[PDB]
């Protein structure tokens, strides 16, 4: 069980490891995004697609990661501790997430199909040196 | 955003909160249960039945807590802090790492329906005062 | 080579690794029953469903175990080899054929689809904490 | 319960006994073999032929013997017992192991009719002394 | 005998030498990328173009020549010999293997003809000497 | 990426490795024929059967070890780690890429189910005894 969150969608994710942290904005962002956006279908009872299920999933995890932030620092004594666990947190599983959600909500947004072809461009663009890159990447949009 | 994950299967979290902590078993047999019985089903490309989904996802997010938990344990200093956030870790997220796994995983097997009915009769059960409460609880099989 | 032998029968060695070693029986009673329960389908040129093929082949592995354990307590001087490779039997390998033998005699009289729904309620009985837990475990019949 | 593992095969023990030790190759030979040429109908979920079961649980059981064989070798302090007992393995259980694989192996590859008429011919083969016995005996194929 | 590899797709390594070295980005992000993408019609017991074929040919070679660093990494003394080697392999082997897998796995995505124009135009890009050479270097997509 | 090349064709490395290494001839000799036979049909612009393309591209990987052979036999001074960088080669990746080369080249001349026949029996061959063996060994033809 070395499983690939991606595998029923398409892809997977060394796919996705070839572009950077940046490119993923704040998770607050995307969460804001997410809700205002979708709050109808997130919430209702019904499952349109398996990006939202997962997506579903993924917030409540994430808002299971802040409540445990949230008690570290209510309860720890030492900085350094606290400091460190937080700055892991919002780094690493800050990347993760937020991979992720960009990537459920992208392909609902705009299709899987347009996403996975941005994916792809994306690899072989980011994957050239400077000298022969382009200066202003690709960017996402529908047509 | 005040999402429920149960929602869309017709449960409910209110619903869970029925049961006792206690109740939901240690994490390493469910996940050696849930590989053991769908590791083609996990690993395929198919989302046969949703909760297959809920089920990757969940296994990831617990396999990045224990990384968390490694993390942590091979880097910091004070032993107290470690511990402590180990505890918080295994008991207090494992609850609702146990409870989405544990669903889920009932309902890929058993069926959706039957877990519905399982936990109702078992709050039937439980609310209800020790003596007239039979000894053997509904515990469930096809 | 790496093969699992539950894997032609829906089953797996992971399902049954929710199951605890102590739960399946001793070997003799096992013996007896499959005996006199199926010695005509046994003996007889007829591979009537594969389960009976498997009974065939494990029957004849610990026959050739016992061969060797009797031939161990009769050929060798120092005791402690032979009662410890008795105990390593009667144990570790005791605990293969018991599976073996108990899977495919459950499959053979009960059915196989039932004996899958035993295993997965059981499972769900033992990821279960005492209390809630019911002392009567399923046990299975017709 | 005298069983034969044969019966449901046309054939008996008796019969494979007229048959020396030496023409059975070494197990590894015959895993191997198995492994190469069926590896897979045997790692599939679905029995084709009992005989594959039946060399499915055999094949089990040799891994579990070696496994016991290792064991010994780990534990024991006494050279003497530990030397018996790995000479009885793979002398007497080599013998029915090998036995029982070819058989299978055989019957697959070639045909049950096949490996039984061989069977019939090599019984009067062997059965006849050296000096009315052929130098070159019976060999094994489909046509 | 010196086979031109590209000489089935039409192309040559005359028309890579249009490229400088700097333009291939880094192996990691190379094998990345083809996974994510293709894994699976990679691990697919299929032919599905001859793109598929020679890109495992020449993953297995990188698993080669990755497997011999880390053997000398971990049993070769004489230090400077060491590290000279490895810089060898993982600059001049492996200049040849991004340029393989590049043109391989663009191939496969957008298109034999696609990566012949994309090369041509970029070999008018930069044989204009960089005054009034444009600023953007052409890329893929497909938008 | 747990690749097997020869699933393309039907067969696997461990089909392959069912052989000794001995049987495998040297390299040389193999890139003599291959060259002196479809020196032709390798270098034209045509994929003309998908057994030529990684034909080339295996010549392109022993070409390019060969290459590094050179720089470490004209650039190193420590003899002893050239002797062993350079048995290693040819030992380790001598014999993965003659397996790689023998299979298709002989796929190329006879037909890939011939090869595959002839890799099955020459290992029944050489295995089995030599009393009750056939007496001469199997060799591949139209």
């Amino acid at each position: 069980m070395d499983i690939d969150p991606y595998k029923e969608f398409g892809a997977t994710v060394e796919l996705l490891s070839f572009l950077p942290s940046d490119f993923f904005p704040s998770v607050r962002d995307l969460l804001d995004t997410a809700s205002a956006l979708y709050r109808e279908a997130l919430e209702s009872p019904e499952h349109a697609s398996p990006h939202h299920t997962a997506l579903r999933q993924a917030i409540l995890a994430w808002g299971e990661l802040m409540t445990l932030a949230t008690w570290v620092g209510n309860n720890l004594e030492d900085p350094a501790s606290r400091d460190l666990v937080v700055n892991y947190v919002n780094t690493n599983m800050g990347l993760k997430i937020r991979q992720l959600l960009w990537f459920h909500i992208s392909a609902l947004t705009f299709g899987r199909e347009t996403v996975l072809e941005y994916l792809v461009s994306f690899g072989v663009w980011i994957r050239t040196p400077p000298a022969y890159r382009p200066p202003n990447a690709p960017i996402l949009s529908t047509l």
